[PDB]
């Protein structure tokens, strides 16, 4: 047998490489059965400290980017929402891939980084911080901080038609309220039905 969660503790990029990728890959099928545990994500969840320890690093050649994706995902099965947990792992991201729409992963995070992100940048602005408003358009990079940073306000974005292509419009109109649009409502309609998502907005 071989456990591909002893393969993350080490060091040695190449095989380290494939380990982590593959993690991924397995991270919305299966994959490293032979131990007790059904899931890959309970299998994964002592690894954690693991996880975090490398991640801090960066003199890691491709590995830090591939490390903080598996971070997220088990952030993601915990069900444990970030404030600077998920949403630090989430932020460095940039091998990331858009898979379990199907189950929590789409829905998760994006209504974590909207909620988070609002009731932040509101909070602060009273008590003293370089922001200003709630953010409400997108690209906020919120002081330089942790809470959101430029590129992660386009995959929420990027979500929201993702959501309409899937006819999970309910869930789409849901996460443009919260949010708080105004320009990304009428960009993020150019196929499907406009129609039926504008009304109930």
């Amino acid at each position: 047998l071989e456990l591909l969660v002893e393969r993350l503790k080490e060091d040695d990029s190449s095989l380290y490489e494939a380990s982590l990728n593959a993690l991924k890959e397995s991270i919305k099928n299966s994959t490293s059965s032979m131990t007790a545990v059904p899931k890959p994500l309970k299998f994964l969840r002592p690894t954690y400290p693991d996880l975090c320890s490398i991640y801090d690093k960066w003199t890691d050649p491709n590995l830090k980017s591939s490390l903080a994706d598996v971070l997220s995902i088990l952030a993601m099965t915990y069900s444990e929402n970030g404030k600077h947990d998920s949403l630090r792992y989430r932020l460095l991201s940039d091998v990331s891939d858009f898979e379990g729409w199907g189950h929590e992963y789409i829905r998760h995070l994006a209504l974590e980084i909207g909620e988070v992100y609002n009731d932040q940048v509101e909070k602060d602005a009273e008590d003293e911080t370089s922001s200003d408003g709630s953010k409400s358009d997108g690209s906020a990079a919120t002081s330089g901080f942790e809470f959101s940073k430029e590129d992660t306000l386009r995959l929420c974005l990027d979500i929201v038609p993702y959501f309409l292509k899937h006819n999970g419009e309910e869930d789409a109109v849901d996460l443009l309220l919260e949010i708080e649009s105004i320009d990304k409502l009428p960009q993020f309609v150019d196929e499907n039905t406009f129609q039926r998502v504008c009304q109930y907005m």
